């Protein structure tokens, strides 16, 4: 990644392994070592992720949101 | 939030998403993304919540205490 | 506790709830708010604690420490 | 270990209890006490690890990777 990785990673149903990073990403990792997807917030992910029943990814950022995303990569939603 | 979401976020099993913030508060979130309650504690939640067989969630604060709360919001306890 | 709950709690098979303290403590805390017992250490207890199958707790410290602590609070072993 | 252990422990399906140190090294411990094996990062593992369904071990690092540790202490993969 592009900074520490401080965030603890949650492993999803199908193996993909989940952790933020302080270069500001939420990162998606196969568990072949190879990018599924990354997504930006604005600041730090110190956070470790949650997943839910339904595979949502919930992360916290050190800019104040919780997020929480598709597993597709895509924002569901953030909340302030 | 108000402040950085360091605390790491715990589904409940009605897919209730709770995590803390450097704000103080221990925050409640519906799956849609929208607040269900939020707690004030005394100092930033940088621990992360856990939650109880009878749906308690457990969260330390920088307040120095260990606290309890219903999943209704309220105060069950508070440990110091 | 004496100072920061910056450890997040661990939920035993009974229920007890398990966290650090930047106080240098383990604390085992009852379902109703009264303390089991605490075990100290020689710094603050940033980690969060595990419970293994037999619920031995396992838990590190700034002194240098891997805890493995008995349900009972007493020490089983520590590893530099 | 070589320095704070602020990693939170993660527990294997045979018992082996895995955890970070800002000494750098991913530690795994059998249920006894005694080491099973250490990796070497390039700084503190502040991470917690997380173990998938084969029994990988995956952490992050201070020195900007995820790692992937095979359950015998050995590099799997890692990605910066
Ligand atoms: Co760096
Ligand atoms: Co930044
Ligand atoms: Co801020
Ligand atoms: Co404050
Ligand atoms: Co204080
Ligand atoms: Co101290
Ligand atoms: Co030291
Ligand atoms: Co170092």
């Amino acid at each position: 990644t592009g900074g520490s990785v401080h965030s603890s990673p949650a492993i999803g149903q199908d193996g993909t392994i989940y952790v933020g990073s302080n270069d500001h990403y939420l990162y998606a990792i196969n568990p072949n070592g190879k990018l599924k997807w990354k997504f930006e917030t604005g600041g730090s992910v110190h956070s470790s992720p949650a997943i839910g029943q339904d595979g949502t990814i919930y992360v916290g950022s050190n800019d104040h949101y919780l997020y929480a995303i598709n597993p597709n990569g895509k924002l569901k939603w953030k909340f302030e």
